[PDB]
């Protein structure tokens, strides 16, 4: 079996701004959501923040350098909405968009492409203070936010994201409250989830004005597998995977949303006017998947809102956020989203990657991660047999570049594929990105045999 | 002591309700969402998943219960407006059929000799307000002073005493800042900035009533005195931090003394400051206050109970009500001199909420309800109440809370808080021991509590 990739296939690896950067008051960024969130008691493992994460604002310079040495060919990035309206809407701070600008220049120089993504869960507290993503105002005020950067950026950044991952934004901001801005609501997840899509949408419209290049919105897919062959668990299959998977896609696709919502939500459902879904369906010029795991769900009438819960697939491997490891299912749905999405749009796995514990610091110069190595070569594998049944996929990125802040799991999750020393901010490249470094260069031939 | 209770010539006694608690019909004649309709819909939220879709039924059944204020001798009732019933989106048009309600309510009051004492704001934003980000959005205080100016307009020489904000700090404290009410947050950020346009809002509508009103307007707070648990210092540093976070939080701003100094080492990272024209707004002068009191603490240190390192002291020697609260009437004496003292002795007073929950059975017992430690509790507090008075407080009323067992937010229908039992399962109304003598209270003027 040759594993090489078709001719153009981009390799790179991705971070979000408030897992890396630090620097939370600097060059006067306003306050985020993630700013309150994590500095109240409760919300974060071991009281963990983002104050210093990576402390990739001061240390962007040898993090590029690091790119290098990993041979990468792109670069997935968040831009902090707070560091460049710091009110949300209002003043550019020219500061705050330098050091974005530095770094998208630092990155072309380097013979990087950057891959910017507009919103990785960074609300402008100004903005939640007028309500959020319940307020549907936020549509324009996210279109104006994305044109400051697809003016800023023009012919520096070609390929664009708007959202990163509907479903946790609201799923997990929203409906449970695990996330900023910690609300825990079916009536506001229902209302935030119609926002987040018309905000993609308007952005997409004003790129469309002023922009130059491909934009698109990135979306996590977790498949569902059946459980049994009970009807009832394939009722709480269809309701895990219409509230999962096909909530943000379906309108995306021009289809209005899933039935199964009205049965998951109840009495919290609402209809919206029509001109929306034409807002919401705006053609997109690429789209992303960030993929990790599946779930077997079965019926569990307790668990709101869903009513469905995953069995433990004990034959497998799991990560250390307790994710099982299962490469087919990454074929699997890459075949689903090129058959749900036309199979005309260009898809690339925007992120894709596994959590293991490593040490807080290198040992002897070295951090040997074997599972995450076996992770990593297996999913490759996974992409490559994904193409070979006529997927339109053309990249991949890593999940993480740099272990960084695990949202409200802290730092107790790595993900990344170069080790950060969080007491000292030494980066030790793993094992796992050693082997991704000849990946790249052998553009998939190393793993041949 | 040789001790007698008449009141003073004019002193109004009434009892208090509130909107959400009592009046169920919550989508009825194009009523408007509040966040209570969502939170209280919102599973692990309520006990008992216990809701306000009826609660006593008194959107319907309001002229039965006008008919018990009258067997009462109430001279007063106090109630609140529900804000989505009247603009159902918060701002914008107003719904003719939900403020009808109100004012079948406020003429059949008068013509029942019963005073109606409107509150504006009793814990039910619109929830078209709170998806524009509810007490945290500065608009607010313009969008709550438009509201004000429809009742104001509406109730003009009908409603002639007026309450704007009801409990800043529970609004603040349980929905913002520690998550049990709506809508349901828990940051310290977000309750300061809530704080503090409760606040601004509170001075906006007195504004707007000095522009289109008649008659009196004030707020009601809520205070619960702190007490010395030790002589240990740490723990009279934890009675400072709780009496200025509970206390003095929102009483200081309104006096125009700023706020509490404590507030720093309260909420730390998360305390901002404010606007000059800000604390303009929130001293505007009113007309009278409203305290709302049931109980005291006595707070020790506690490092780890966040935000105000301080938690309080079981006194074990008194009775404690179904809320676990210490049953302790010297202590409303001495809050009510200390009030006085804290509003310059020119404000006057009016105690809008006191009373007391004890358990009592879900049904009446031969057409009865003996609930004796709330009959107790009653009229130890109303002396309480004539101690002050005779210490120099300028007290002019009396509410009790509450005229009929509701929904106690939260903690749903199990903490009964009426002088009239409500039998949930019938909606039968049965006047209780408490209720019986309370009318005695009223009729007598109080002489009755002398022997
Ligand atoms: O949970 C692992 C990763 O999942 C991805 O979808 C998110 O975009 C990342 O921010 C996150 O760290
Ligand atoms: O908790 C007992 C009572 O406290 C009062 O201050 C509130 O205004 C009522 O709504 C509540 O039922």
């Amino acid at each position: 079996r040759s594993y090489r990739f078709p001719e153009g296939f981009l390799w790179g690896a991705a971070t979000a701004a408030y897992q890396i950067e630090g620097s939370s008051m600097a060059d006067g960024a306003g306050e985020s959501i993630w700013d309150r969130f994590s500095h109240t008691p409760g919300n974060m493992k071991d009281g963990d923040t983002g104050d210093v994460a990576c402390d990739h604002y001061n240390r962007w310079r040898e993090d590029i350098e690091l790119m290098k040495r990993l041979n990468l060919q792109a670069y997935r990035f968040s831009v902090s909405w707070s560091r460049v309206i710091p009110q949300g809407r209002g003043a550019i701070n020219p500061k705050g968009l330098a050091f974005y600008d530095r770094l998208v220049d630092g990155l072309l120089e380097a013979g990087i492409e950057p891959l910017a993504t507009l919103y990785h869960w960074d609300l402008p507290a100004a903005l939640d203070d007028r309500g959020g993503w319940l307020n549907p105002d936020i549509a324009d005020w996210f279109a104006d936010y994305g044109q400051v950067l697809f003016e800023k950026f023009k012919g520096r950044v070609k390929t664009w994201g708007t959202i990163n991952q509907p479903w946790v934004i609201v799923d997990g901001g929203y409906l449970h409250g695990a996330l900023a801005p910690g609300h825990r609501s079916a009536y506001e997840a229902v209302i935030a989830g119609h926002n987040v899509l018309r905000a993609h949408g308007a952005a997409v419209r004003r790129f469309r004005e002023v922009g130059e290049g491909q934009i698109g919105i990135v979306l996590n897919i977790e498949p569902k597998y059946p459980a049994s062959d009970k009807p009832e668990d394939e009722a709480a299959r269809r309701r895990a995977e219409a509230q999962m998977n096909r909530w943000f896609l379906d309108p995306l696709m021009g289809r209005g949303y899933p039935e199964e919502l009205t049965d998951v939500y109840g009495a919290a459902w609402r209809e919206f006017p029509k001109e929306d879904f034409e807002l919401i369906a705006e053609p997109t010029d690429w789209m992303g998947l960030n993929w990790y795991t599946r779930a077997v769900p079965e019926n569990a009438p307790d668990a709101w809102p869903t009513r469905s819960r995953p069995v433990r697939q004990t034959q497998h491997a799991h990560t250390e956020t307790g994710w099982e490891v299962y490469p087919p299912a990454l074929t699997d749905t890459l075949v689903w989203l090129s058959e749900q999405t036309g199979g005309k749009l260009p898809l690339m796995v925007t992120e894709n990657g596994s959590a293991w514990y490593d040490p807080p610091h290198a040992i002897d110069g070295r951090i040997h991660d074997p599972m995450r190595v076996h992770y990593l070569q297996t999913h490759i594998k996974a992409l490559h047999d994904a193409i070979g049944k006529g997927v339109d996929l053309r990249g991949y990125m890593a999940w993480s570049l740099l272990d960084n802040l695990e949202w409200s799991l802290g730092y107790s999750k790595r993900f990344g594929i170069v080790h950060v020393n969080f007491a000292t901010q030494e980066r030790t490249i793993k094992d796992s990105g050693l082997l991704y470094a000849e990946v790249i260069k052998t553009h998939g031939d190393v793993l041949n045999t």
